[PDB]
């Protein structure tokens, strides 16, 4: 199985902490794919995380989670084949300017369907933030970046690992207590603020400072010119006690969602705005 023979790299579309991501195509069947290529010698440090990402990805089967088309090994390089999402991340789409509440609600609804799927599979994402929410060019919204996702089982009904991105981390995760899927609900509340304001609470502070602030301080609220149901949606998520947070399933029925969420195809307006912006940068 030679991925240099099976796939054609068309353009580089991303560079993360390790490896490189390419826009590619299956030379058989001509489906366009995202290809994450990692040098396993250069990232021997991360092989455990890479293994987990691939494992979780292979076990997911949902229109709200980035599809996985397998991994290929060429010499020391691992080729991870995924669904290609060329619309940009929700964070990318914030670059040109603010979202309206119709866009915020539509994006949050789709993130919620993704979380409801994961949580029904007893999986916890643990790194929900707008950068890890990816859109297709025609506005479909999917969860990405499963490198630190956790699996609950019948025996392991809670997780304890300190993991995530600090601005978005739930207080119970930070204070490595036993936690479950409600940790993602906190992160969603922070992401809702991020979608509304362009950045999470404490964004200007040092990450290590935030790590003691999040357990100590009052939970964040959304202030300013936002509808009260949006402010209430945020408040519902950002409860320091995880058992008082609603499930993703309940949140799908929240008034801010029901009132403001529209068809995902309307998000092409946002995707075009990003393309216009990018062309004049
Ligand atoms: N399936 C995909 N389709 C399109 N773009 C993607 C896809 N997966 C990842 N990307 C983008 O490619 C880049 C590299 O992604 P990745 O290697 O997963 O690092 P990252 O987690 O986004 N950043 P980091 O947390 O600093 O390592 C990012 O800008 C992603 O948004
Ligand atoms: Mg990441």
């Amino acid at each position: 199985a030679d991925p240099e023979e099976l796939f054609t790299k068309l353009e580089k579309i991303g560079k993360g902490s390790f490896g490189e991501v390419f826009k590619g195509i299956d030379n058989r069947t001509q489906k366009v794919v995202a290809i994450k290529i990692i040098d396993l010698e250069e990232a021997e440090d991360e092989i455990e995380d890479i293994q987990q990402e691939i494992t979780v990805l292979s076990q997911c089967d949902s229109p709200y989670v980035t599809k996985y088309y397998g991994s290929y090994l060429k010499d020391t390089k691992l080729w991870i084949i995924m669904e290609y999402l060329g619309g940009g991340s929700a964070l990318d789409l914030l670059e040109p300017g603010p979202l309206d509440e119709t866009q915020i609600a539509t994006i949050l609804r789709e993130i919620l369907k993704g979380l409801d799927y994961l949580h029904s599979e007893k999986k916890i994402h643990r790194d929900i933030k707008a950068a890890n929410v990816l859109l297709s060019e025609h506005g479909e919204v999917k969860l990405a970046d499963f490198g630190v996702a956790g699996q609950l089982t019948d025996t392991q009904i809670k997780r304890n690992t300190f993991v995530g991105t600090p601005f978005w981390m739930a207080p119970e995760v930070i204070k490595q207590s036993a936690y479950d899927s409600k940790a993602d609900i906190w992160s969603l509340g922070i992401t809702a603020i991020e979608l509304a304001r362009g950045e999470p609470p404490h964004s200007e502070l040092h990450p290590m400072k935030v790590l003691f602030l999040i357990p100590k301080n009052n939970p964040p609220t959304l202030e300013g010119n936002y509808s009260k149901p949006l402010k209430e949606f945020v408040e519902a998520c950002l409860n320091k006690e995880p058992s008082f947070r609603p499930t993703a399933k309940e949140l799908l029925k929240h008034k801010f969602i029901l009132r403001n969420a529209k068809k995902t195809s309307y998000l092409t307006e946002l995707i075009d705005r990003y393309k216009r912006w990018k062309a004049e940068q």
